[PDB]
């Protein structure tokens, strides 16, 4: 069993990084990868840089290079479900592009031509999530998350994706460009993530206090999970 | 341009079947894999070795494309081939389009001081390389077409007149035409310093009437850029 884990910033992979027993590092296509054992678990670690192209580009690297089982997408994310504050844990029933558009076509708003107009995250990753969020005490809410180019700031550009996307629990830069990799590739996925900010005109600065403590409850997240899905 | 291996192989990336069917075509000794829902056609083309790879629409469908085709292909160059939406005010359809630069049009981390389209840990454009921008020009007249040379900006829209079209205009007004591409190989291309253009050919200038221009000039604009393609692999594996 090797467990894939896909972050973007060194602030949100660096603590699962310690963790990691017999710790091989590889860099190329401007990407970091750590390989070794989490407590046990064969584990490879990518640290991706931002946006979907770096996350793709990623993503591709590391199943064509270490062949994970399953791809895990963690760090932090802009949470849009009322019931999220932050530190609190979404994880993904689905991705979906919030800035795609041919609708001049018909296609689906956020659906790009020869794909899916969303991508399922897999069930038995999502139940395993599930379990650890029991295990570990946590608020989390499991939905759509929305991914796209920007750094949601308020005003139209957070107006825009609650009206495109209602059911929308959260919003972030990379999760649907893996999951879109990981579906060409047939691979298990899931998005496990904590809430840095709410994405209004305050996120720039909730982001820089609150990235920290996403960091850490993803982290938790994160390991409690290898070790449940290497059982 | 200096080969890596012994002799030049060169990279070329097309989004669909209309716009790779016609270099595919010319392709001796072809030979075709399948991975990552991506095709990639190898063989030579006029006796120059080339790989030539159909990666699907927008920006991750070009990355993964460009991701596999470094990995398993090792080109010494990229060229993106295709269609694109002309904004320069002189492009017909059918005309060349080259890119001197490329950017997304559609990134925003401007909450942190970036500047617009600027992703963090990118330049806010990549240039594309010197030699081929220079060999380029030189085909386009040889063949004696009309072309421009500018900035080419990439999202995951297609443009199609009314606000999408004066977004653009407004942000990227060197901006000569939008496709959903190219950015995206730069990207890649930036990553693993590798030499990329783009030569591409108008089909529609992203306006009211984009869809259905498009939908009559997909086919003019494949046979164009594929011309230009055909003419720049010549040029540059023979002086
Ligand atoms: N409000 C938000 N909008 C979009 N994405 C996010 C995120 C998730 N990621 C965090 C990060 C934000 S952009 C980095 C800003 O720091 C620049 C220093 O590198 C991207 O990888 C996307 C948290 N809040 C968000
Ligand atoms: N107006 C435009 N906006 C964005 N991109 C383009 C392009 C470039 N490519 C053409 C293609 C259009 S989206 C697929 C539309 O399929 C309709 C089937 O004929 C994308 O790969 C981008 C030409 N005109 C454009």
């Amino acid at each position: 069993m090797k467990i894939g884990i896909i972050g973007a910033m060194e602030e949100e992979v660096t603590l699962l990084r310690d963790k990691i027993d017999n710790r091989q590092t590889i860099t190329l296509g401007g990407c970091e990868i750590y390989t070794g054992q989490l407590n046990g678990t064969e584990v490879a670690l990518l640290k991706s840089g931002i946006g979907k192209v770096a996350a793709a580009l990623g993503a591709t690297l590391l199943l064509e290079h270490c062949k994970p089982d399953v791809i895990i997408n963690t760090g932090s994310a802009g949470g849009l479900a009322s019931t999220l504050k932050v530190g609190d844990i979404v994880v993904s029933d689905e991705t979906r592009y919030h800035d795609a558009d041919v609708t001049a076509f018909g296609y689906e708003y956020g659906q790009l031509p020869g794909c899916p107009a969303g991508f399922k995250a897999d069930d038995k990753l999502i139940a395993a999530a599930e379990s650890c969020i029991r295990e570990l005490n946590l608020n989390a809410v499991r939905g759509l998350i929305v991914s796209g180019d920007a750094f949601i700031n308020g005003s139209v550009g957070l107006a825009k994706i609650r009206h495109n996307f209602p059911d929308a629990v959260a919003v972030e830069m990379e999760a649907t460009a893996i999951a879109h990799v990981c579906h060409n590739f047939n691979v298990p996925f899931v998005v496990v993530r904590a809430i840095s900010d709410v994405a209004d005109q305050q996120s720039h600065l909730s982001f820089d206090e609150f990235l920290a403590v996403a960091a850490k409850q993803s982290t938790l997240m994160v390991e409690t999970l290898v070790q449940k899905l290497a059982h």
